[PDB]
């Protein structure tokens, strides 16, 4: 079934080091497995479009074989194929399969390894820890097992950020306020007068290579500073904890249409959790992500089909 | 007030002839309005895109300006101005202020004055409404005052489609099952047994010139060729109310912007019948527009459109 699938692909997600896979937990996505079982890709079938999310997860002997049955399985249905937001690792095993890729944008990557708060270097993102805290603002990493007792809470202040930005819930590449996948993993929450005033699900793996943050919500109450104060606490709590990188996410770009069309693409979907500048206070470093699609009109025609899958989409699983 | 600016804006919809113009009601779309308050464009604001739906609504004397103050308000807010499906009559206003047009699809209108069910040449269709009633189907248009009767029972009808084609709810050019919206115009009715089936919320006016209808949903045991039944028995009652034609939508038509309005139109047209269902009413093809500044803005535009109805604002 959909839901031992999306089961054994948790597992393999748990095992490897790419945080992000943890995305395949909302269950809107279809799974796609390798001959052996321990890889997979996850996508979304949208309009003329098949969609795989990032790269291949799990063992990567097996990504070779896995990208060529996606690209086949997408030519026997009629659609066109395309991989949205992969490494640089994976470039080879899609010019194999005959595809071209365009830069989307770069991830701010921080090396925890490095992230020094009593050095020089950091002294205002220091200074701006003790001066929220002083504002009356506290930090807690919640764990999967105490998660249902601010459950009430979270679902408050997620309902209030979406009424107070008149926004609606995304899918795909983005996860959403759904009881059963908040509960799921750590929630990093802030609070300030015995009150929680902001939230981010933390995604994280048993490997410790790298941790990111899929949702990120502020009570429109939440002073100023609370984003500062979050991002420090969350990669100082990271750090101690022995994980060598946070994962910022995605910001746009610091041949001509087509570029139009990427550039655009970055400011409708990459400044949710903090602008470039922001994530630039970090000092992290950037990597770049691509469409793979076989030509450069089809990469404006399947970055259409992921606008909607993102924006719209799916219903997915709903407790 | 937003709320006090839809209240106007639904009354001037109420007292001219477009029908699709109640789709305000939303609350979904920020309104502007004339200076002498008679007509109002609705807009929807996209990443670099202002895009306005549809066709100024109101006092015709007034579009000329509206269009102005509409493109200048975009010009001053550093976005481009876009018009999504607006109709011929529109396209001068458009070009004064150098906007270029683009087909879209095409709407299939039905005059409802030569819709002749006993007649000859809807032979087939006549037979399927038979054919549907000796399957147990039966059809009313419930008023407002008796939507909260059957509101509960619209509700699961609802949530079990969007669970039965795993989709979500739109915006914008579409309207959602939102209980504060559907409360507001009548509601044509499908019952199989005496069990709703299907349902579909009817947009009108106080001119009757022409009606049509947003949001159409079948239970996944809705029977074959429910679909005719309620077509067919949605024409024969606004033709004895005395409607003169009903809307059934876009339809798709069918270099790179030809591709694009392509996928467009396969992709948000073909929700309430496919073009070939809407050809068998016998239908006059009426074309309907995209106008942009030019060319490149086009897919540019369309994408922000495409982000306003499939996401979207989270609506009153």
């Amino acid at each position: 079934s959909n839901a031992e699938d999306v089961e054994r692909a948790t597992d393999i997600v748990m095992r490897q080091d790419s945080a992000d896979a943890n995305l395949v937990r909302m269950g809107d996505k279809h799974v796609m497995f390798s001959e052996s079982g321990n890889a997979f890709i996850m996508y979304g079938i949208q309009g003329r479009s098949w969609i795989a999310f990032a790269d291949p997860v799990g063992d990567e002997e097996d990504f070779p074989d896995l990208v060529w049955q996606f690209v086949e399985a997408a030519r026997g249905a009629g659609a066109r194929a395309a991989f949205y937001q992969i490494s640089p690792f994976l470039l080879s095993h899609c010019a194999d399969a005959g595809l071209r890729a365009f830069k989307l944008g770069e991830l701010a990557l921080v090396d925890l390894t490095a992230f020094e708060l009593k050095g020089g270097k950091l002294a205002t993102l220091r200074q701006s820890l003790s001066r929220g805290a002083r504002d009356g603002l506290t930090f807690e990493v919640v764990e999967q097992s105490q998660v249902p007792d601010i459950m009430d809470e979270l679902q408050q202040v997620s309902d209030g950020w979406l009424a107070h930005h008149n926004t609606r819930e995304k899918r795909f590449s983005l996860g959403a306020f759904e009881p059963d996948y908040i509960l799921s993993q750590p929630v990093a929450v802030l609070r300030k007068d015995g009150k929680i005033t902001a939230f981010a699900n933390l995604m994280v793996t048993e490997t410790k290579k790298e941790a990111t943050i899929d949702l990120m919500r502020f009570s429109a109450d939440a002073p100023r500073g609370s984003m500062d104060f979050l991002f420090v606490s969350i990669m100082q709590h990271l750090r101690e904890a022995g994980y060598e990188s946070f994962n910022l996410g995605m910001a746009p770009m610091s041949w001509d249409r087509i570029g139009s069309t990427l550039f655009e693409h970055g400011e409708r979907f990459y400044n949710f959790k903090g602008l470039r500048a922001f994530k630039a206070k970090f000092h992290p470093k950037w990597e770049p992500r691509y469409l793979a699609v076989q030509n450069g009109a089809d990469a404006a025609l399947a970055l259409m089909d992921a606008t909607v899958l993102i924006s719209g989409g799916v219903r997915g699983v709903i407790g």
